[PDB]
Formats: C-alpha cells, sequence, structure tokens
DNA sequence: GCCAACGTTGGC
DNA sequence: GCCAACGTTGGC
C-alpha cells in the first residue's frame, strides 16, 4: 500500500499547489505533488 | 474511468 | 545513492 499523508503538517494545511517550484513544473511527466505540499513525513530519511 | 500523488528503478 | 520518468492505485 501507499502511505498516507498525515494531514496536520504545515504542508499538508496547503490547499494549493504553488505552480513555480520543479514538481508542479513538471507534474505532467513527474506526476508529483507541489514540493511545498509534501507531507513532511513521508520525505526520504537519510 | 478519472486523476492526484506515492513507490520504484534504469541509467547515471 | 540520487532522481526523471513511469506505473500504479486509492478515493472519488
Ligand atoms: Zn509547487
Ligand atoms: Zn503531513
Amino acid at each position: 500500500k501507499k502511505r498516507k499523508r498525515c494531514g496536520v503538517c504545515v504542508p499538508c494545511k496547503r490547499l494549493i499547489n504553488c505552480g513555480v517550484c520543479s514538481s508542479c513544473r513538471n507534474r505532467k511527466t513527474g506526476h508529483q505533488i507541489c514540493k511545498f505540499r509534501k507531507c513532511e513525513e513521508l520525505k526520504k530519511k537519510p
């Protein structure tokens, strides 16, 4: 299964894709959420 | 069936 | 070990 966003971090609370980060500009091919909405808990840990 | 957006990997 | 690209799938 896909992990669910946490719904409580600042990114999760943002409503709208910014439209200008690289995730947003390449959305059709890269299929990624806006860098500013990406759930903090879903990022890669080193 | 659509589509937002997470998971995986070839090629580097 | 990274990440562009794609496939996938849960929720609608
Ligand atoms: Zn953005
Ligand atoms: Zn979150």
